[PDB]
């Protein structure tokens, strides 16, 4: 069987940040895959101020066994001090994908 | 105080960002990512659309999930606009304590 | 009003990527499909990092077609074992949720 897997969603400031990042967790073995969607803005309050700022979205793929050490690893590398790390569960996927996904880890 | 990520999308970046702003100012989500140069394609009165899109991923915790729904459905020029909830399941604790602390 | 769910399918290019949603569309799979080009797909291949510009796709449907919408997309997938991954959706605009569910 497979272990239950996430996508894990994580903001980077630019490309060469969200590369760096990627291929860390990716050595580490503690993702399987990362989609870098580059492009993007984020808006939010910091500190009572506004904030619009360029971000390149962040989207890896790991099991549940490895969230843990995936969040910590990229928050450590992660030059933002409190930057986005969130979980969200796949409850369903294909199967052969899966087993990659479990046999890359 | 569990947290979600709630999906939306708006015709282009400007009413994207006023969408964000808005919601973001009405402290019922603490975050909004944006993300233009999509395209959306689904039937409408018979025919297959394709639509250029912005993509939108807000931050926001259960208790404020609904609030934030009918606030951006409000502001949304479009009566019946993607808005869906997916739970998230886990997250870095100083980034939910974060998010937390943003919302009303 | 059967519960709903996204699904995340990788396509090499554009226009891959809109056949593929066309699709799944005609099929009644999915009600509807957003996709973002431009995306870059970093893994570990063969021992070496591979480096893929893609597009990420993002579908709409319900439990009830999940299983028959992944087997759609991987069998008009050019690829041998994309990327198929469901997530669930906990709560949605009641409105949007009935029109998703009715274009099924």
């Amino acid at each position: 069987s497979n272990t239950a897997s996430v996508v894990v969603l994580c903001t980077a400031p630019d490309e060469a940040t969200a590369q760096d990042l990627a291929a860390k967790v990716l050595a580490e073995k503690l993702a399987a895959c990362a989609t870098l969607i580059p492009g993007a803005t984020s808006l939010y309050y910091w500190e009572g101020k506004l904030e619009q700022e360029y971000e390149v979205q962040m989207i890896l793929k790991t099991t549940v066994s490895h969230q843990q050490a995936l969040l910590e690893c990229l928050k450590s590398h992660h030059p933002y001090q409190t930057p986005e790390l969130l979980v969200l569960p796949v409850t369903h996927g294909d199967t052969d994908y899966l087993s990659w996904l479990n046999a890359s880890l």
